């Protein structure tokens, strides 16, 4: 499923991401835009052999199991395929664990390089949340 900008903002708010760990909704929408362009089915292979899954491109190296990432962990205790659902519950729940890992949203390289320090409020502007 490819979410509309405001539709995803609303879904993320309902799932508890608004200001989670201090990150306003705009940060999460911005991250999702550049990681997956709001497409829940996005998958991308990483240089280390792991793979990124879903709207927030969560990696198999540490967070989910895809059965093909040697030496990896499954800290969110979920099959990576669960992160591709039209229902973002799995991705959000795992994102909450990732953002709490210590480095905040810097865990998402795209957020650091394309959202951090910018006007992220623009991503939820006009949305009736
Ligand atoms: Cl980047
Ligand atoms: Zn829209
Ligand atoms: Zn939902
Ligand atoms: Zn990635």
């Amino acid at each position: 499923k490819v979410f509309g900008r405001c539709e995803l903002a609303a879904a993320m708010k309902r799932h508890g991401l608004d200001n989670y760990r201090g990150y306003s909704l705009g940060n999460w929408v911005c991250a999702a835009k550049f990681e997956s362009n709001f497409n829940t089915q996005a998958t991308n292979r990483n240089t280390d052999g792991s793979t990124d899954y879903g709207i927030l491109q969560i990696n198999s190296r540490w967070w989910c199991n895809d059965g093909r990432t040697p030496g990896s962990r499954n800290l969110c205790n979920i099959p990576c395929s669960a992160l591709l659902s039209s229902d973002i519950t799995a991705s959000v729940n795992c994102a909450k664990k990732i953002v709490s890992d210590g480095n905040g949203m810097n865990a998402w390289v795209a957020w650091r390089n394309r959202c951090k320090g910018t006007d992220v409020q623009a991503w939820i502007r006009g949305c009736r949340l």
